[PDB]
């Protein structure tokens, strides 16, 4: 017994055939399964032929005898069928709306996530079904995870490289940081984990979090976990105030923090803000000094991922009282400076998905761009506060979505939050780039911060361009364009004061070919994400939709302090480069 994620209506209904199976009513369900393929239907019982050694489960076909189901072979005399009047049989029968068109339902119950206007529709539905979405989306990944073979150490070459065996009639996954995997050992009667690792093509090359001295007959699935339901939408109804609401500001703030004073009054104000950051403008920062500025509220620091919350828990360490916060972990080494698995303390630092049931006067949720409908929906679900801050930048990079393969996943449609600031746009916009040299702001703001973006920094002359679309290979799932790697070296040989520098592409196979022939440490741009360095060289390798995407474009130049070189595969993006062009040695 639930409710009818269509209507509302009350419902003993759920379709069986729908992953999530999720309660619609009479109505909705018998327009649901009259106009798709889902046929099984799920009450207090299943809606299926109770007869001996019979396969029959399209409700369509059955009939309540007695109080059992049967179809039409095995039915009683006296029975009913389960499946008609344009209502399907169940509880609450009396109580029930339907909706004029259920075509919103049926694509995102049946869709298999590969077409871009997948997630588009997932995004623009009704609240409720976003939720569905989120959920059905969510456990299709999951269940996807499944389909890949387990990979088993074979030989054990060296430390930190392995020999791997694969099962046989199920695909491999890609080889790259997007799949986390997870060691087991052998044993008398089952297994036990030893960690989770990351693999690349060497023989393997193995990165796992902790070490050992790992042999053979160890193997690693990637890791799946139970989806749970969404109840709460991916946002709060908006409330906009006409004094600052629970929270009091302090009298005597610092000048470190004063240009954020008017951003953080409107976020007393109002019961959700957004902040759109661009790189380097003080996310962190401003986060951290909303605490400075409303020093008696509770705040809740939240975000996907550990490496998220530690670099706020970072930024806390060095302006808030360590005896009044604290790291939220779960039963990987994340920030271990503040008492562990306190909710009751007054600044609370915690990933989404660990997040305790409590209340907050203020909630920051971080790296917003990030975050999937399923995460703003959990988080509503477990604190109930005055004032929410989604800090972010639609910008930059989005959780990657394994499934899709069809379109290209535009900003608006990343999650709710980001749909909010690419539409009626971010209720604040921090407008200044600290780390950046000017050329490299000056790009990025025309690029996607419609000239917005202003430098704090000079021009550095350090940023430089070439055209070179070289040659380009392929292996399982990466790609590789050794002449621009032969660009670089030629180069480093000549200005040998950029072997400083962080080698940054788009793909895992170029950076670990470029490792090898360079020695510079190197990063995808989707890993370099929230970090900076001097310099950085960068091969963009291809011109697919991959490599020019450019929310990538944009976090992949903006991680340069001083100086960047880019070899340009993409005429477009080369064009747009407000940097000086150089010429093919
Ligand atoms: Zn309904
Ligand atoms: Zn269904
Ligand atoms: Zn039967």
């Amino acid at each position: 017994v639930g409710a009818c994620v269509l209507c509302n209506s009350q419902t003993s209904l759920r379709c069986g055939a729908c992953i999530r199976r999720p309660f619609l009513c009479c109505k909705c369900c018998y327009d649901h399964v009259i106009s798709t393929s889902h046929k099984l239907v799920l009450s207090v019982n299943p809606y299926v032929c109770n007869a001996p050694g019979c396969d029959v489960t399209d409700v369509t076909q059955l009939y309540l005898g007695g109080m059992s189901y049967y179809c039409k072979s095995h039915k009683p005399p006296i029975s009913f069928p389960l499946c008609a009047n344009g209502q399907v049989f169940g509880l609450y029968k009396n109580t029930c709306v339907g909706s004029d068109n259920v075509t919103d339902f049926n694509a995102i119950a049946t869709c298999d996530w590969t077409n871009a206007g997948d997630y588009i529709l997932a995004n623009t539905c009704t609240e409720r079904l976003k939720l569905f979405a989120a959920e059905t989306l969510k456990a299709t990944e999951e269940t996807f995870k499944l389909s890949y073979g387990i990979a088993t150490v074979r030989e054990v070459l060296s430390d930190r490289e392995l020999h791997l065996s694969w099962e046989v009639g199920k695909p491999r996954p890609p080889l790259n940081r997007n799949y986390v995997f997870t060691g087991y050992r052998v044993t008398k009667n089952s297994k036990v984990q030893i960690g989770e690792y990351t693999f690349e093509k060497g023989a393997v090359v193995y990165r796992g979090t902790t070490t050992y001295k790992l042999n053979v007959g160890d193997y690693f699935v990637l890791t799946s976990h139970t989806v749970m339901p969404l109840s709460a939408p991916t946002l709060v109804p908006q409330e906009h105030y006409v004094r600052i609401t629970g929270l009091y500001p302090t009298l005597n703030i610092s000048d470190e923090f004063s240009s954020n004073v008017a951003n953080y009054q409107k976020v007393g104000m109002q019961k959700y803000s957004t902040l759109q950051g661009p790189p380097g403008t003080g996310k962190s920062h401003f986060a951290i000094g909303l605490a400075l500025y409303y020093p008696s509220a509770r705040i809740v620091y939240t975000a996907c991922s550990h490496a998220a919350v530690d670099a706020l828990c970072e930024k806390a360490l060095k302006y808030l009282p360590i005896d009044k916060c604290s790291r939220i972990i779960p039963a990987v080494e994340c920030f271990d400076k503040f008492k562990v698995n306190s909710t009751l303390e007054q600044y609370v630092f915690c990933t989404v998905n660990a997040l305790p049931e409590t209340t907050a006067d203020i909630v920051v949720f971080d790296e917003i761009s990030m975050a999937t409908n399923y995460d703003l929906s959990v988080v509503n679900a477990r604190l109930r506060a005055k004032h929410y801050v989604y800090i972010g930048d639609p910008a930059q990079l989005p959780a990657p979505r394994t499934l899709l393969t069809k379109g290209t996943l535009e900003p608006e449609y990343f999650n709710s939050v980001c749909r909010l600031m690419k539409t009626i746009g971010p209720d604040m916009f921090l407008g200044t780039c600290r780390r950046c040299p000017a050329e490299i702001v000056d790009t990025v703001s025309a690029l996607v911060y419609d000239n917005k973006l202003k430098a704090h920094k000079d021009k550095s002359a350090q940023c430089f361009k070439m055209f070179y679309k070289g040659v380009i290979t392929h292996d399982v799932s990466s790609a590789i364009n050794r002449p621009q790697i032969g660009v670089v070296r030629e180069f480093l040989t000549r200005n040998p004061a950029w072997r400083k520098a962080v080698f940054i592409s788009p793909y895992n196979s170029q950076n670990a070919v470029a490792s090898k022939i360079l020695g510079l440490p190197t990063q995808t741009v989707d890993s370099s994400q929230g970090s900076e360095y001097d310099y950085v060289i960068f091969t963009q390798t291809t011109e697919t939709a991959h490599s020019c995407n450019v929310n990538r474009f944009n976090v992949a130049i903006t991680r340069a302090k001083v100086g960047i070189l880019c070899i340009m595969s993409d005429r477009d993006l080369y064009d747009k480069l407000q940097f000086t062009s150089l010429e093919i040695p």
